[PDB]
């Protein structure tokens, strides 16, 4: 607990060259897992780089451990620790999205490197003040989706068949990508006033979104 | 007007189990209109959905002649009660349009929740503001889709024959959705100027925008 | 100079009633040229109209000249009655582009009402301090465009054969309407680093426009 | 170092008449290089302004060559002379890539004028309180470039089947142009989760812009 060998693991974990080891390891990692993107790399060099890479996740997870002894329960609520947790987890699975989801361990480049931290820790400060914003065009996209669904799912299956496929729509008329042009367009040729529906949908959502936004700059 | 069977009513519906009880309601009738989306599960439980809807809108009767008992005139001057008021009423007639806008009483949750309330009372506050330059906006809009109309509706019928289609074809000119590679370049290949139409009027819009959204963030 | 008929009419241009009348003939010239839009109308009640447009134009002409009588040269360096001069000297011409333009005289309901005055001047009034910006960005669009004019003008004449045709592209770029699909990954099957040159431009011309968006924030 | 034909040289380019020239020079040089685009204007009077751009290249290595005199080490720590220094260079090598970047001279408009320098200046100097997020994004792309090429590289070459490609791809959905119509849409008719990649990438890319922008403003 605070013991002989407790304090000398103590001492590894919190040392600057562990940090760094660490740091210089994904760094490494990193541009190991953009060169794997190449089948004539892969080719040539793959076998060395399938080494380099279970030689990573290896000493990853001594590094957790180490981290748990030295820091046990207090790791276990630490959002940092918690990552570094479930992203070296997942790469230990050995369904191909785990395969591919091992590229997350990257991500341990801003858990380690602490003026990323920093960064990363402004962006999610802002959230929790936007939750409500948030809540209100959530139903708003729901209840719009029933809408739509019921109003052109059985002349536009594709864009409207189902709840699902009308909330992606949605959100690609919000995000204004093709509203009119590829999707209201057509849907005119058969409902008229078609236009009825998606032009306040894009009125509130836009005006919501300019709020939120202004909510931000509200602190500053 | 403050007798024996007035205060009864009263504390009831001024009860939190009152507005908990509708919240409950709510949140079940939502849940429950999304699955109506699905014909595989309306052709199984279909009935005893259609069941649970009138039994729902009978509730909401009740509840808002209740309101009205309790509050008479001070119901009718209240935004929150007139919207409970008309959404429920259109769940009331049984044109499919009107089938589909029953789904508007989900909106109930934003009323019902004074989080909610308070969310969509700040949106609304900034509006006010905002008039003059809408106004603005608008006459623009109008101005310019008669320009259109008269320019283009001849040869291109469909985007401009009317001053209604050139309304909304304007509209997508100002969300930037396809406005050169789908409108103006077609456009040009009759109307080689037509690029002194739509630059400006893209200029002046997004000007505006931006000056309107400067607006709200002129309070804060 | 300030004798008696020059005082008499002083009093009544100056008179509200003066203002509320043309006020008044704005909106009724302003409904009566969007009726003109539709053919059916016009094939009715077609000539009604005509009547009425020449009527206004009579009396606007009118107006303009007492109101020069009554100013004079302070008339000649006012903004908003050159606007309602040149406006109306336009309606006056008898090139169908000037039939069109002869819609303009619409806006005379911003010179007329003092609310849409202020707001159109709030709006003008930031724009002096965006020319040094707006500098920046036309010498940028010239550069790039004589750089793609030459560079892509021979193989895609229709988007770059010609500096306009360059500069109108270059301005849907920075739209960015199509961008990608329908711009640059055309010419990459032709020059496989076209990339190299528009996505510093679109970095660029989006760095700066924020930038100019946050000039006009930088008041308040 | 500070002698008698020193000095002399020192009056010169330090004389307004040098920098006024110089700038007089650029602006011609400019109108030049836009009639050069111009086949026509090409055919007859070519010669005449093929002429005048060596001339003009020769009086810049002139003036390059005494503002390093007058300047030295100065010099060659001034951003604006760097700049000129480079640009005027890269106009003397005789790779048509070379041929065109000879109109980056123009931009030398920027480094005489100082209004221009000084707004250029205020614009980069945002940059270094962006670097910190801007590398988060960096990584965020690189990130999902990685496992975009190997989620759809192989049924979907064009797009995904190179890190490279990934990485145009992503900043084309990033930009939010045809995201949906020309990417996801195709992507989910073989991947139908696919939209649980590029949601969410929408989402993050998004709230970082939006952030980095108020970032701007956080001065302000
Ligand atoms: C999703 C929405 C989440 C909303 C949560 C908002 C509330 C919140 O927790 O925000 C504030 C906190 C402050 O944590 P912080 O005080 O920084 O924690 C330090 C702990 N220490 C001293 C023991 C090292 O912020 C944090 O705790 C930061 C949490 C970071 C999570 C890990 C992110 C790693 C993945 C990389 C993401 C890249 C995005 C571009
Ligand atoms: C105030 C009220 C609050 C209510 C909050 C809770 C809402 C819960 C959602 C209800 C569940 C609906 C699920 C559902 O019906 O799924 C439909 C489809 C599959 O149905 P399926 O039977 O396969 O359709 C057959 C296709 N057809 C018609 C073309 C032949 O499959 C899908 O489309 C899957 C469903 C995806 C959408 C999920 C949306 C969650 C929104 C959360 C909103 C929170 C608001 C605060
Ligand atoms: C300010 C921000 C406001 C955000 C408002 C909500 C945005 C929701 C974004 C759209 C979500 C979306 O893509 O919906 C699709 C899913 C699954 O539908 P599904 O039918 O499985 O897939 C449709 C496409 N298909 C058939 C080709 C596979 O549909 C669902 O299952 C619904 C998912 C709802 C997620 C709610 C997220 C809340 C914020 C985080
Ligand atoms: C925020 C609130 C947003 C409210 C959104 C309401 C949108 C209503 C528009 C619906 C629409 O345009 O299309 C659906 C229906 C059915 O089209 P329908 O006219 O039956 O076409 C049939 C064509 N056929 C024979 C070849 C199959 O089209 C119609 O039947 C529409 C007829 C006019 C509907 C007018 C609704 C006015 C708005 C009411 C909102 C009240 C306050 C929330
Ligand atoms: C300073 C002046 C202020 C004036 C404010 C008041 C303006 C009032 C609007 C005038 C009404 C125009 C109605 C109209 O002409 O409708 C045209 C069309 C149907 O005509 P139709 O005869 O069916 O066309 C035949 C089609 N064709 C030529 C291809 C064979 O049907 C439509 O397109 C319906 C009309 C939709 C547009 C309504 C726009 C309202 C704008 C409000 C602006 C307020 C500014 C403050
Ligand atoms: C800052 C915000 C600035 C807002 C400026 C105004 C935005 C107006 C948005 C465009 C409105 C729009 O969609 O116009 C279409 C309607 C009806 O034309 P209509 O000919 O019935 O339908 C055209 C399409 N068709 C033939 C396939 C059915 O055309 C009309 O009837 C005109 C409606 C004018 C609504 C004015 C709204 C003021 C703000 C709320
Ligand atoms: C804010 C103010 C915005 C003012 C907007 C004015 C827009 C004028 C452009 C109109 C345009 O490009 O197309 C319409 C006309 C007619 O085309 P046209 O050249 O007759 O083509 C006929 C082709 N054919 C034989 C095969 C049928 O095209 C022409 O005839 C255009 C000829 C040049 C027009 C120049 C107008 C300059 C702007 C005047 C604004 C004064 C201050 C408000
Ligand atoms: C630091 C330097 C500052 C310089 C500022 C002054 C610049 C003055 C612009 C130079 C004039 C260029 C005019 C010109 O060459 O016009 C080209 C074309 C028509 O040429 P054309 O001979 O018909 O082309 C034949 C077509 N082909 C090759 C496919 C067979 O026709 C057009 O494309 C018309 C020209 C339209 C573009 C005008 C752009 C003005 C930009 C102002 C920038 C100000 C910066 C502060
Ligand atoms: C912050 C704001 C930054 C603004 C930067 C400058 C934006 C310029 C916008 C693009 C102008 C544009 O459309 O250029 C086209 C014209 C005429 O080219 P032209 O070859 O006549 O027409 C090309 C298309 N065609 C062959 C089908 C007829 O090309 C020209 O003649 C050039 C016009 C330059 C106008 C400069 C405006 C300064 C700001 C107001
Ligand atoms: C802000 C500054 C922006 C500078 C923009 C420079 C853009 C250069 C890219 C040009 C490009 O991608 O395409 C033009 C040329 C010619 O293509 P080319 O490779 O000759 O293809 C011929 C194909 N064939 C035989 C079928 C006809 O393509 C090439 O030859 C490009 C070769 C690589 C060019 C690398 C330029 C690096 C940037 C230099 C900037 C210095 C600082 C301002
Ligand atoms: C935390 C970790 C930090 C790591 C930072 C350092 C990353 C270094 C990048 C790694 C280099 C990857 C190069 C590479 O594999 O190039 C792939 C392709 C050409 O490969 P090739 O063998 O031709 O592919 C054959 C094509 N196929 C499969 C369809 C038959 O060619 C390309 O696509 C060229 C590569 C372009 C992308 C370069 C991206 C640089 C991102 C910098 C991120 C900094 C983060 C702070
Ligand atoms: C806030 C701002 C956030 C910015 C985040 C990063 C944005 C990166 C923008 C996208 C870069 C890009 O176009 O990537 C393409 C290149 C070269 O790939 P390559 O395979 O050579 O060309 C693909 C297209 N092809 C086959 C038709 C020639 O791919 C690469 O080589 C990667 C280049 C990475 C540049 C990183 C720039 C950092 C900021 C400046
Ligand atoms: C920020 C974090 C972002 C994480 C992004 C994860 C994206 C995963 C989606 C991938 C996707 O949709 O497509 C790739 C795979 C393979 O498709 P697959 O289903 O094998 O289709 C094969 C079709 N066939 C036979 C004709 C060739 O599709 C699948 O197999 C997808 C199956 C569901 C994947 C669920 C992943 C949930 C998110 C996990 C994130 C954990 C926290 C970072």
């Amino acid at each position: 607990r605070g013991s002989h060998m407790y304090l000398r693991i103590t001492n590894i974990v919190e040392s600057s060259f562990f940090t760094k080891f660490i740091i210089y390891l994904i760094v490494l990692n990193g541009i190991t897992m953009g060169l794997e993107t190449s089948k004539t790399f892969m080719q040539s060099f793959g076998v060395y780089t399938t080494l380099f890479n279970q030689i990573v996740i290896t000493i990853f997870t001594i590094e957790i451990i180490l981290r748990i002894y030295v820091h046990r329960i207090s790791f276990f609520k630490d959002p940092w620790s918690l990552f570094d947790f479930f992203v070296v987890a997942i790469s230990l699975v050995p369904f191909e999205i785990l395969r591919v989801l091992r590229v997350l361990r990257l991500f341990r480049l801003v858990t380690a490197v602490p003026q990323m931290r920093k960064t990363v820790s402004a962006l999610i400060s802002v959230i929790p003040g936007m939750l409500s914003v948030i809540a209100l065009m959530t139903l708003f996209f729901y209840i719009f989706a029933i809408m739509a669904t019921q109003l052109f799912g059985e002349r536009f299956p594709e864009w409207f068949g189902t709840l699902g496929e009308s909330f992606y729509t949605l959100f690609q008329v919000m995000t204004l990508e093709s509203w009119s042009m590829g999707i209201v367009r057509p849907l005119m040729e058969v409902y008229p006033y078609a236009w009825v529906f998606f032009i306040p949908f894009i009125f509130v959502v836009t005006f919501v979104m300019i709020n939120l936004v202004v909510a931000i700059i509200v602190d500053a």
